C-alpha cells in the first residue's frame, strides 16, 4: 500500500462520495475525502474483528459511559495504521498539507472532562492489546458547549460538529431498539409482570470504529441516537398551524441526544437527565443480550451469561443497568429472581471517580417511580434483600448499631421499612422506620451500584482507600472482596507519539527502538541518559520547537503576542473554586506586584520569564467560576500590555479547551499545575500526559500526583501545601476564628481591590476568601492557608529553571518515570482482576 | 461495462458506503447498494455536463415549481443508461431480483399532482434532448401525506422517505444562501435601499441528477433544505428546562421544508406558505445570479442577463421571483429601475394551469407587508407603472371604461390609488380610488405574473384560449403577443418503455426499431397494423399479463381477490366533487342494482365483467371528498362479497396512489375515466399516459381529452355529457327550479339512502345533489344532469368490449395516436417559442 494509490482513493472519495460542488476547493473538502479514505481501512478491519469475535464467542467487555472525549480521529487513525508518512505525501500530490488538513476536523462533542477521556484512552488500549471490548454511549448533537471568551468573560455556544455529518461513523439501520418511558405495570395471566403504555422512542446505532496500534484489531464505540418514526409527526396539528405541536413527539425523542449533562435545576431537566441514562442502559443491554443469544444459538444457557458478558458502569450514571438487566431476564426471558440476580451481580461492576460522599448521584423516588415504575419495583426488592442480609450479619441484639448499618447502606432513604425489618423497631414503630414528609424520599444510586456489582474500584491508590474507609465503609466491612483499585492511565500513542513527534524521534534514537510506543516500560532506559549533554540538547530543542506551535495558537485565538523563550507554565482544567485557578492567578498577581515595586535591573535578577497559560470551561450556571475566568482575562489585558513588564511575564486564557488544544499545549509545557485542595481530586489524567512529555509538575499531595511523585522521584516534583488529613481541622480552626493569614495574602487581596485590573474591582471575588462561616465565603478551599507555601514553592521552580541542565535532567526523569501511567497496564488490570477477559488475536 | 463488474460495485457499495450491519441481509439493503452503484454513473455524467455548460456559457433554462413528483429513480436511471439487462444479471449473482429490489425504493414525497409530475417529465425531456436546464424546488421531509384506508375512510400519515437518507442526492455544503424574513427598509448614505433586521435562515443545496435517455447529458434538480447554524440553539433555554424554546430557532427554519402545501386557514399557516415561496424564489435566484457572474467573469454586462438566463414560473407559487429579481439587481448590483425591469420582464415567464379566475393566488397585503416589506415597495412601484400604462392606452376621456380596465388589471386590490391616477376621479375623490375597510387589502399574484413575464401560456388549446378570453382579457387586449399555448406531454420512457416492457417489445417488433422511444412520431406506423390478427393477439396477451401485476397489488394492498379476465376500468386522480368520482361510483351502483333485479342468466347477457378501480388522495380538511372515499370503500365491501355478483363486478379503492402505483396500474388499464365537469380541467397528464398504453378513454369534452380525441380519432373515444359552453346556463336553470332529473337518477339516490351499503346511509352525501341553491348542495358539478348521458355511454363501452377485435383495434389506434403527447415536443416548443435556448451536445 503505497502513497500513489492513497492519492487516488482520496480523489475518489472527494468526487464519488461528495459533500461539495466539484469545482470547489477547500482544506475542509480535502479533510472529508482524506477521512473517508482512511475509513476504508477501518471498515475492512472492523468487519474482520466483528466476524472473528462471533466465531470465537469469547467473553466480551462493555464499557458504558455518559462521556467519550474522542478527539480528532484522523491523526491517530493514520498513525495506528502506520500510513502516516505515505498519507502525508499523498496529500502533497493533491496540493495539501496533512497537518493543515487535520486541523480542519472538528472535535466530536461527545464528552467533557476526565471521565470521558479516560474512557476513550481505555478504548485505544483495549484495541491495541487485542481485547474484545466495546464502548456504549449516546450521540450528542450539540455537546456541552463551545467556549468563547469576550470582554465579559466566558459565553457558551452550542457545538456544530455534526453540521456536515461525521465521516467516522456508520449508521446501522437494522440496529434499532425500543425504549419506554412512564407507563404502568400489570400482572398478566402467566403470573408475569408486564410494563405497558407510556411513551416509546427508538435508539438507533451509530458505530465509531476504534483502530488499535500495529494490529488489525478494530473494536467499536456504539453510539445511540434517539428518534421516533416519521408517522408520529402530527399532520393535523401542522396543517392547523400549530407547527411546534406537530413536532412535539420528535422533539421529545431527539432532545435526549441534544446536550451533554443538561441543566437539572428544573423537574423537566431532571427527567431528561434520567431519560438519558435509562436510554443508554436499556438500548445497550438489549443489544448485548441480542449478541449473546445469536452467538449461543441453539445451546443457550443463561447461567453462561456472566462468563460471556461483562458490563462496566463508569460512575453512577449507568446504575440503571442493574435493575434493567433484572427486568429483561425475569419479564422477557422468564428467569426467577435468584437466577436473574446471580447473573446480574456477576455481570456488572462499578468504577467510582469521586472522593466526596455527598457528590454521589441521588434521585427523587417520586420522579423515578413515575418514569420507570417497573425499575422501582425491582429496586424495592433489591433493597429489601440487602436489609435482610444486614439483619443476618449484625443485629436484633444490638439495635442502635443495626440502625446505623441500615442508614449507611439503604438504597431508598426516608421510606417505610419493609414489614420484615420494621418489626425490629417496635415500642408502635420507631420514627426511624417510617417516611418523614419533612424530607424527600430519595434513591441513592451509589449504594445500588455497590449492591449490584461484583467489583467496586477507585482510580488511585489513595482514592481507592478513601472509598473503603470513608465512602462505603459498612459495605467494605460486609463485602471486602468487592473493593479494588485500578490507577488510571493514558494512551502513549495519542499523548506522546502522535502529539509529540519531535520528542518521539529523540526517545526512539536513545532507547534504540520505537517499541516503547507499545511496550512503554522501555522508557525507563532513559534514566541513565538523564545527564548526557547531547540528549539534553536535542531534548531542549524539541521542547522549544513545540512551544512555537503554541505561539501560533495564542496569536490566533487570543491575539496576544508571546515569546517562546519563557517558561511555559500551564494550568489547564475545568474552572472550579476547588481546583483553585484562583490560587494560581493570585500567585501570578503577587509576582507582578513585586516586579512593579522593584528596579528593571532587579526584575530580571528575581524572576524567570514566564508565559502563564490558563484554559478550561466553567459550568455556565456557576457564578463564581465564571467571575474567575473574567478576572483572569482582565489580569492578562493589564499584564500583557504593560511596558514595565515586557516579555518577562504574560498571562493568557486559551478559549475552548479540548482534546485538540491539549494536543498542541501539552508537549510545549515545561511546568503544569495540579493544585487542587488536598484530598479533593480522585486521580487526574492530564497529570500523566504532562509528565510523559517531560513537563514538570507543581502540585499538592492529592490524587494522581502522589503516585506520579513516587515514580518520577520526589526530587523531580514541586510539592506544596496542606496534606489531605490536615484539612477538616484547618476549616474548623477557621470557623472558630483562629486562622490569621499571611501579610502577603492580605497585600494581594487589597492590591486586587485597588482597581488596577480594570473597572471591575472584584470586591465580591476576594469576598469569597473572607469571613469565618457561610456558603461561598470563608475560604473553604484553603487558598489563603496554602498561599505562602505555594508562592515559596514557585520561588524554588524559578531557581531550578535557572539551571537548564537541572531542569532538563528532571524533565527526562519525568518521561523515564511515566511507564506506570499508560492506559495499557490499566487495561490489563481491569481485564485480569475484574472483567476476566483474555485477548483475541486474529491469525 | 459488463455485468460481472457491476456486481462488484454493488457489493462494494454495500460494504464500503454501508447503512446496515455487515451480516444483515435485506432486499432493502440491496437497493441502497444498487442505487449507489448506478449513482456512480450519474456523478461522472453530471460533472461532465456541469463542466461543459460552464465552458460554452449558453443560455440556461430554469424551471421553478413547488412540486416535483419524481417517483422512483432506480428503474429509469438504469433504463436511460441502457444497463437494464446487465444490472438484472448482476443482481442474480448476488441472490436478488431487480424487480423485487426496485420495489423497496420509497417514492420521494417531493410533489403531489399533475403540476409536479409535469415538471418531472419536463426534466427528463430536457436532459434527453440535451437542453441546458435545471429544476429548482424545495426538499420536503414529510411531503403531503401517506394515504391509508381504514374502515373509516381515508386517514393521513406523514411520509418516511428520508428516514434512511436519499441515495439519489448530493449535499452541496459550499452552496448555502441566506434568506431573510420580516425586517424593515431604510435608506442608507448611498441613496440606496437596504433591507435590515428580521429573521435569517439558510437554504442549502441538495442536487438530484436527471440522466437523459441515450445521452451523457445529465441535468439537475437543485433542492433547497432550510436550516439555521447550530449556534442559534439556545443553551440557556435548554439548561433551564425549556427544551422547546431552545429548539425554536431550528424549528422555524426547518418547518419550511416539512410539509407540502401546509394548511393555511390560520395566519401562521399562511405566513409559512408564503415563506416557502419566498425561500424557493430567493435561494434559487441568488444561485442563478451567482452562476451568471462566475461564468461572465471580467466581461460582465447585466444587459446580457436575459440572453443567458430564462426563469419559468410554474403556476403563481413562484411569483415573488419578479420583485425578488428587481430587489437584487437594484439594491445589490446597483442597477436603475428601468434597467432592472427590462431585464426582469425578459428573464421571467409564466405558465398558468387553472381555468377558473377565482382559483388564482391572492395574499393579504398586511401579511406580505410585514414579512417582505421591501418586496411590497417594489410591487407598489410596478402597480403604479402598470396603471400609468393603462392610462396611456385608454382613458381620461372615457372614465367608467378606465375604471373597468383598472379593476381587471390592478395587482393591489382595494388600495388607495397613486396620486397620479387618483387625480382622474375627482368630483373630492370617487369611492373607487380609496381603500374601503369593509373589504381586505389584497395582492393578486396572477396579475403580477402577467405584468412581469414576457410570455404567458396555458397547457391545452382550449384552456390557453380561455386564458385569453375569460381570465386575462384586458391583458390580452393590451399585450396580445405575450399569450401562448404549450399543450402538455409526458415522457414515453417512464410511461411506456420502462413501466410497460411487454408492450414495448411488441411496438419495436412491428415498427422495426426501438427508436420510437426517442422519436415517438414513429408510433404512427402502427395505424396500418391495427387490424392485423397477430399483432392483436400479442397486444391482448400483453395487456392481460400487465393486469396480473395489478391483481397482486390489489390482493396485497386491500385484501380483495379479483380476476384479470374482467374489464380493468380505472379512475385514478385527486378526490374532488368536480372530478366527479361520485358520478362514476353512482354509475357502478346503477349497474349493480340492475344486476340484482335480473336473473343470473341475464346478468351475463347485459353486462361485461369489470374490475372498477379508484385511487387518489382527498384533501384532509375537505369533508365531502373524504365522505366520498368512505362511500366508495363501503360499496366495495358490499359488492365484492356478494354471491349473486361473483367476478361479474368488483370495486376496489387502491390506497396511497402515487407514481409507483400509476406505473403498475396504467399499463394494465383497458378503460380509464376522465369525467370532470366540462370546462373545469385545464389539461390532464394521466389521460396521455393511459392512451400511450392502449387504454381507452371515457370522458367529457374537457382539457386534454379534446386533443386526445382528435389525435386517436373520434371513433376511438367514448364521449359524453354537457359541453363547456352549456354549463353556466344549466346551473342558472337549476337555480330557477327548472331542472328535473332522470327517474333512474332518483332511483339510485333512493337505493343509496336505502342503507344497502352499511350502517352509514349517506343521506348527507346524496343531499349534496339536491336543492336549487346553496354552498355544497344544488348539484353544482352536474352529476344528475350528465348521469343519463353517462350510463348510456357506458352501455356503448360494454358493447364495444364484447368485440375484442374492435376493442383491441381501438387500443392500438390510441397508442398510434399518442405521438403528440410526448413531453419531448412540448419541451421543443418551450425551448424555441419562449425560453429561446438551444441544445448543447458534449463531443
Ligand atoms: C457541590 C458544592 O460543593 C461546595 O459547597 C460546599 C460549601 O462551600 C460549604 O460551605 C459547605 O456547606 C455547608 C454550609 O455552609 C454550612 O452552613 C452547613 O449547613 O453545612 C453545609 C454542608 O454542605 O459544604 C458544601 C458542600 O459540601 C462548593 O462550595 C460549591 O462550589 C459546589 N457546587 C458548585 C457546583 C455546581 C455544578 O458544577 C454549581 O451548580 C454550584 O452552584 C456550585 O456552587
Ligand atoms: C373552491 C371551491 O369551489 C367550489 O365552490 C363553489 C360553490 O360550490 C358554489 O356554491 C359557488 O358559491 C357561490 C354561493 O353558493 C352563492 O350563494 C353566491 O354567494 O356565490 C358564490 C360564488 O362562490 O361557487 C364556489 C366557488 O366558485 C366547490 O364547491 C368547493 O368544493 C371548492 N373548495 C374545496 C377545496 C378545498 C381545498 O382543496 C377545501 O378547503 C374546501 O373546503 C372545498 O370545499
Ligand atoms: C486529559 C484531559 C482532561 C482531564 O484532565 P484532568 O487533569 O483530569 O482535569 C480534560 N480535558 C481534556 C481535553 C483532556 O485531554
Ligand atoms: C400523471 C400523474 C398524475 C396526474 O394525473 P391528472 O390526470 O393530471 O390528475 C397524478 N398523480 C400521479 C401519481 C401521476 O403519475
Ligand atoms: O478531576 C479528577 C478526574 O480524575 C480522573 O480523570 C477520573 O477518571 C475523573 O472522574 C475525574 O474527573
Ligand atoms: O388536473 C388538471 C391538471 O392538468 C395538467 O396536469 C396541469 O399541468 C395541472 O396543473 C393540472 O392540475
Amino acid at each position: 500500500i503505497d502513497s500513489s494509490a492513497i492519492a487516488s482513493n482520496i480523489q475518489h472519495h472527494a468526487d464519488f462520495t461528495p459533500l461539495f460542488s466539484p469545482e470547489h476547493s477547500s482544506p475542509l473538502k480535502a479533510y472529508h475525502a482524506t477521512a473517508k479514505s482512511v475509513f476504508d481501512s477501518l471498515i475492512m478491519n472492523w468487519n474482520a474483528t466483528y466476524d472473528y469475535y462471533n466465531k470465537v464467542n469469547a467473553k466480551q467487555a462493555y464499557y458504558l459511559s455518559m462521556e467519550f472525549l474522542q478527539g480528532r480521529a484522523l491523526t491517530n487513525a493514520i498513525g495506528n495504521l502506520e500510513l502516516t508518512g505515505q498519507y502525508a505525501e499523498a496529500l502533497k500530490q493533491l496540493g495539501h498539507n496533512l497537518e493543515d488538513v487535520a486541523s480542519q476536523e472538528p472535535d466530536p462533542a461527545l464528552g467533557n472532562g476526565g471521565l470521558g477521556r479516560l474512557a476513550s484512552c481505555f478504548l485505544d488500549s483495549l484495541a491495541t492489546l487485542n481485547y474484545p471490548a466495546w464502548g456504549y454511549g449516546l450521540r450528542y448533537r450539540y455537546g456541552l458547549f463551545k467556549q468563547i471568551i469576550t470582554k465579559d468573560g466566558q459565553e457558551e455556544v452550542a457545538e456544530n460538529w455534526l453540521e456536515m455529518g461525521n465521516p467516522w461513523e456508520i449508521v446501522r439501520n437494522d440496529v434499532s431498539y425500543p425504549v419506554k418511558f412512564y407507563g404502568k405495570v400489570v400482572e398478566g395471566t402467566d403470573g408475569r409482570k408486564h410494563w405497558i403504555g407510556g411513551e416509546n422512542i427508538k435508539a438507533v446505532a451509530h458505530d465509531v470504529p476504534i483502530p488499535g496500534y500495529k494490529t488489525k484489531t478494530t473494536n467499536n464505540l456504539r453510539l445511540w441516537s434517539t428518534t421516533v418514526p416519521s408517522q408520529n409527526f402530527d399532520l393535523g396539528a401542522f396543517n392547523a398551524g400549530d407547527h411546534a405541536k406537530a413536532n412535539e413527539a420528535h422533539l421529545n425523542a431527539e432532545k435526549i441526544c441534544h446536550v451533554l449533562y443538561p441543566g437539572d435545576e428544573s423537574s423537566e431537566g431532571k427527567i431528561l437527565r434520567l431519560k438519558q441514562q435509562y436510554t443508554l442502559c436499556s438500548a445497550s443491554l438489549q443489544d448485548i443480550i441480542s449478541r449473546f443469544e445469536s452467538r449461543a444459538g441453539d445451546s443457550l444457557n443463561w447461567e453462561d451469561f456472566p462468563s460471556k458478558v461483562a458490563v462496566q458502569m463508569n460512575d453512577t450514571h449507568p446504575t440503571l443497568c442493574i435493575p434493567e438487566l433484572m427486568r429483561i431476564l425475569m419479564d422477557i426471558k422468564g428467569l426467577s429472581w435468584n437466577e436473574a440476580w446471580s447473573i446480574t451481580e456477576r455481570t456488572v461492576a462499578y468504577t467510582n471517580h469521586t472522593v466526596l460522599p455527598e457528590a454521589l448521584e441521588k434521585w427523587s423516588l417520586d420522579i423515578m417511580q413515575k418514569l420507570l415504575p417497573r425499575h422501582v419495583e425491582i429496586i424495592e426488592t433489591i433493597d429489601e434483600e440487602l436489609m435482610n442480609n444486614i439483619v443476618s450479619k449484625y443485629g436484633t441484639a444490638d439495635i442502635s448499631l443495626l440502625k446505623q448499618k441500615l442508614k449507611d447502606m439503604r438504597i431508598l432513604d426516608n421510606v417505610d421499612l419493609p414489614a420484615s425489618v420494621a418489626k425490629l423497631f417496635i415500642k408502635e414503630l420507631d420514627p426511624f422506620a417510617k417516611y418523614d414528609p419533612q424530607f424527600p424520599r430519595v434513591v441513592r444510586m451509589a449504594n445500588l451500584c455497590v449492591v449490584g456489582g461484583h467489583s467496586v474500584n477507585g482510580v488511585a491508590e489513595i482514592h481507592s482507600e478513601i472509598v473503603k474507609q470513608d465512602v462505603f465503609n459498612s459495605f467494605y466491612e460486609m463485602w471486602p472482596t468487592k473493593f479494588q483499585n485500578k490507577t488510571n492511565g493514558v494512551t502513549p500513542r495519542r499523548w506522546i507519539r502522535f502529539c509529540n513527534p519531535e520528542l518521539s524521534t529523540i526517545i526512539s534514537k536513545w532507547i534504540g527502538s520505537d517499541d516503547w510506543i507499545l511496550n512503554t516500560d522501555k522508557l525507563a532506559g532513559l534514566k541513565k541518559f538523564a545527564d548526557d549533554e547531547d540528549l539534553q540538547s536535542e531534548w531542549r530543542t524539541a521542547k522549544r520547537n513545540n512551544k512555537m506551535k503554541v505561539v501560533s495558537l495564542i496569536r490566533d485565538k487570543t491575539g496576544y503576542i508571546v515569546s517562546p523563550d519563557a517558561m511555559f507554565d500551564v494550568q489547564v482544567k475545568r474552572i472550579h473554586e476547588y481546583k483553585r485557578q484562583l490560587l494560581n492567578i493570585l500567585g501570578i498577581v503577587y509576582r507582578y506586584k513585586k516586579m512593579k515595586e522593584m528596579s528593571a535591573k532587579d526584575r530580571r535578577k528575581s524572576f524567570v520569564p514566564r508565559v502563564c497559560i490558563f484554559g478550561g470551561k466553567a459550568f455556565a450556571t456557576y457564578v463564581q467560576a465564571k467571575r474567575i475566568v473574567k478576572f483572569i482575562t482582565d489580569v492578562a489585558a493589564t499584564v500583557n500590555y504593560d511596558p514595565d513588564i515586557g516579555d518577562l511575564l504574560k498571562v493568557v486564557f486559551v478559549p475552548d479547551y479540548n482534546v485538540s488544544v491539549a494536543e498542541t499545549l501539552i508537549p510545549a509545557s515545561e511546568l503544569s499545575q495540579h493544585i487542587s485542595t488536598a484530598g479533593m481530586e480522585a486521580s487526574g489524567t492530564s497529570n500523566m500526559k504532562f509528565a510523559m512529555n517531560g513537563c514538570l509538575l507543581i502540585g499538592t499531595l492529592d490524587g494522581a500526583n502522589v503516585e506520579i511523585r513516587e515514580e518520577v522521584g520526589e526530587e523531580n516534583f514541586f510539592l506544596f501545601g496542606a496534606h489531605a488529613p490536615e484539612i477538616a481541622g484547618l476549616r474548623q480552626e477557621r470557623a472558630e476564628g483562629k486562622f490569621v493569614p499571611d501579610l502577603r495574602f492580605e497585600e494581594v487581596k487589597e492590591y486586587v481591590r485597588s482597581g488596577v485590573f480594570g473597572t471591575s474591582n472584584y470586591d465580591e471575588l476576594m469576598g469569597s476568601l473572607e469571613g469565618n462561616e457561610g456558603y461561598g465565603r470563608a475560604d473553604y478551599f484553603l487558598v489563603g492557608k496554602d498561599f505562602p507555601s505555594y508562592i515559596e514553592c514557585q520561588e524554588k521552580v524559578d531557581e531550578a529553571y535557572r539551571d537548564q541542565k537541572l531542569w532538563t535532567r528532571m524533565s527526562i526523569l519525568n518521561t523515564a518515570g511515566s511507564p506506570k501511567f499508560s492506559s495499557d497496564r490499566t487495561i490489563h488490570e481491569y481485564a485480569k482482576d475484574i472483567w476476566d477477559i483474555s485477548p483475541v488475536i486474529m491469525p
